[PDB]
């Protein structure tokens, strides 16, 4: 046994860094937490705007646990025209499936002024966040940290917290989904630094630009080490985030420790995390955070002003005048031989599955996968169908079932033709990197360039413009996990799909069936009446 210290990071008493935290988990303790989702007004960069939160600010609360803690998340509805529904990104959710967070696949909506209690257990360590997953709901920041204490791969004295990046529109996402779903995503007018940025409104018009926005800032003092926690979670947004004449050293990809390695400039994509530690050891002055829009991957309005400040002196109120690194500039993940798990593990013998991604035109722009869009039925979740032991899906469900070759390689081909990087999103899995590739799968020859042996593993990872993307993980996690592109209108275009694995395996407690129900019947009394009917995926 050793503690964890700013000089001993790799200690958690008689667990470690080693620990296989998939099989092993510390006993902790049970933290209880209410959470409000709400219909707000904020101003985070001078333009007021109606917002969807948790208990009224961008980000929501910090849920803040130590691995292996049991979580409490009492999750009350108190928007009135939406359902809600509340995922735990990352989160593995092995025997709590009913409490990942999706609905159509895990549970029926949270009709408004209706309370989910989610129940879970955290046997995994580092940087997440938690979002609805109900339609384009967190793209009007109804997102917040979790951040899961536990042992790290570099020492650091100082954990500074989440730095969220994403877009920001200055109207509700849900204003504009008619414009985006005729296929091309909407450029925003802002972008924010943890909930911040200057926006420019002395030439406006709009009584709502009041102005004063102010640049996310970040003191450091002088030889301390800061672990930073990165996150984007825009909506179609990918960063490249850099600290002028500063050195990021990355530690976790998602909530998965990996070999430290350096790097100027660290690219994200959406849902990501990456967890850095940066030595202040720069002469003092201000210097620029760069998000460094990707602007070849998406548009914004002010992509050069997806930026905020370093201080070494936080009385200093000048602007920084630093020299940026120049940006890689594309929209591709770190690149693979970076992403080395500290924990090591192999991918075993496997059963490939191949879908491939393409487009259509219905009532618009729709995403598919082996020419099915992803259409859920809200009262009618996979889990709900499960329950009543279906075995057949809906076609537009898109459900791959999985029986146990305990493991499965998954390989997504982007088949569309339009070369954009898909960030794609696993749920209750950490999947492994066996192929993240620019070209064309070839079913007879690219699987035996896979690499098996230790490769990147995490929970969200680009599917590569015009390539594949092949993802492998172990029959181990009963239940109906979702998987799909996390660019939100992509997901609500339909670019999804589902694994319902070991359905027969799957155990859940009478309790969780009672309050399931419960949350079913709450939400069908709802929709008779509702003021706004489904209108995309329902993811
Ligand atoms: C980007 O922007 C975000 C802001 O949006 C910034 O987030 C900040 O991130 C930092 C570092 O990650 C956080 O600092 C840490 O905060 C920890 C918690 O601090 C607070 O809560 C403590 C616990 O309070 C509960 O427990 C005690 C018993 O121990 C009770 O007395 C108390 O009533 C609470 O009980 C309730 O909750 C527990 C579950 O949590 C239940 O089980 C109970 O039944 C009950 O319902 C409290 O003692 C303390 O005084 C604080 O209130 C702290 O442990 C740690 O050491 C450190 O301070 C910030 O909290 C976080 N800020 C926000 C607003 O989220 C972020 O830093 C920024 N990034 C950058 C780079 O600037
Ligand atoms: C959840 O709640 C939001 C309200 O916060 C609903 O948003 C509304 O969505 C409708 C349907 O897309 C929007 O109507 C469209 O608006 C634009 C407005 O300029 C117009 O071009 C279109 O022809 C159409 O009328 C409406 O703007 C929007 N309301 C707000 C306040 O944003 C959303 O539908 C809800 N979804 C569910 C599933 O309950
Ligand atoms: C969030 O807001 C709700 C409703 O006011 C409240 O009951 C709950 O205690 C709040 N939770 C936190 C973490 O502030
Ligand atoms: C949020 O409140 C606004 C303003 O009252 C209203 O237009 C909107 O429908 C509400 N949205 C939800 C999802 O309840
Ligand atoms: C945005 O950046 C441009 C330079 O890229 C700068 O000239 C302008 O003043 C900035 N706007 C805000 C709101 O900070
Ligand atoms: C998807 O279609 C491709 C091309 O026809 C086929 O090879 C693959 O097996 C299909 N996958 C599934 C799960 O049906
Ligand atoms: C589903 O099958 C199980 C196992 O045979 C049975 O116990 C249960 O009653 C069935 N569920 C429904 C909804 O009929
Ligand atoms: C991560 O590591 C790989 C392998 O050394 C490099 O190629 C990459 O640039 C980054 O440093
Ligand atoms: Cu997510
Ligand atoms: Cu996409
Ligand atoms: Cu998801």
């Amino acid at each position: 046994s050793c503690a964890n210290s700013a000089t001993s990071r790799s200690c958690w008493g008689e667990y470690s860094i080693d620990t296989n935290w998939y099989d092993v988990t510390p006993t902790g303790v049970t933290r209880e937490y209410w959470l409000s989702v709400e219909n707000s007004t904020i101003t985070p960069d001078g333009y007021t705007r109606s917002a969807m939160t948790f208990n009224g600010t961008v980000p929501g609360p910090a849920i803040i646990a130590d691995w292996g803690d049991n979580l409490i998340i009492h999750v009350t509805n108190n928007l009135e025209h939406n359902g809600t529904s509340i995922h735990w990104h990352g989160i593995r959710q092995l025997g709590s499936l009913e409490y990942d967070g999706v609905p159509g696949v895990t549970q029926c909506p949270i009709a408004p002024g209706d309370t989910l209690t989610y129940k879970f257990q955290v046997t995994q360590y580092g940087t997440t966040w938690y979002h609805s997953h109900f339609s384009l709901q967190y793209g009007d920041g109804l997102f917040g940290p979790l951040i899961i204490n536990g042992p790290a791969t570099a020492d650091y004295d100082e954990d500074v917290g989440v730095i969220f990046l994403q877009d920001w529109a200055h109207e509700s996402v849900f204003e504009i989904w008619d414009t985006a779903r005729l296929g091309a995503p909407p450029a925003l007018e802002n972008t924010l630094m943890n909930g911040t940025n200057t926006f420019d409104c002395s030439a406006s018009t709009d009584p709502n630009c009041v102005g004063g926005g102010k640049k996310f800032e970040l003191t450091f003092v002088e030889g301390t080490k800061y672990r930073l926690r990165l996150i984007n979670v825009g909506i179609d947004s990918h960063f490249e985030f850099a600290i002028d004449n500063h050195t990021l050293t990355v530690i976790a990809n998602d909530l998965v420790p990996i070999v430290p390695y350096t790097t100027d400039t660290l690219l994200i994509g959406i849902g990501q995390r990456y967890d850095v530690i940066v030595e202040a050891n720069a002469a003092a002055d201000n210097y620029w955070i760069r998000g460094n829009w990707g602007t070849t991957c998406s548009t914004n309005n002010e992509a050069a002003n997806a930026t905020g400040i370093l201080r070494y002196d936080s009385s200093s109120i000048a602007n920084p005048t630093s020299v940026g690194t120049t940006p890689r500039g594309t929209c591709e993940d770190e690149p693979v031989a970076s992403l080395v798990p500290h924990l090591a593990l192999d991918v075993g013998g496997y059963s490939l599955v191949d879908e491939q991604v393409s487009s259509a035109f219905t009532n618009y722009f729709t995403w598919t996968i082996n020419s099915s869009s992803l259409l859920l039925d809200w009262s009618s979740p996979t889990t709900l169908k499960i329950f009543n032991n279906e075995t057949i899906f809906p076609t537009e469900y898109n459900v791959v079932a999985l029986e146990q070759e305990e493991w499965v390689v998954y390989v997504i081909e982007d088949l569309t033709g339009f070369g954009i990087w898909h960030p794609i999103h696993l749920h209750g899995h950490d999947f492994f990197i066996v192929a993240q590739e620019t070209d064309v799968f070839n079913s007879d020859e690219s699987p035996a360039k896979f690499n098996l042996v230790n490769p990147p593993r995490r929970d969200v990872a680009a599917l590569p413009g015009n390539g594949y993307l092949a993802i492998a993980f172990k029959l181990d996690n009963p239940g109906s996990w979702l998987l799909h592109c996390h660019i939100a209108w992509h997901a609500s275009e339909g670019l999804a799909m589902q694994f319902v694995e070991s359905q027969s395996s799957i155990a859940v407690k009478m309790t969780d069936t009672a309050i399931f129900e419960d949350t079913c019947a709450n939400w069908n009394a709802y929709t008779p009446t509702q003021l706004f009917a489904e209108d995309d995926s329902g993811i």
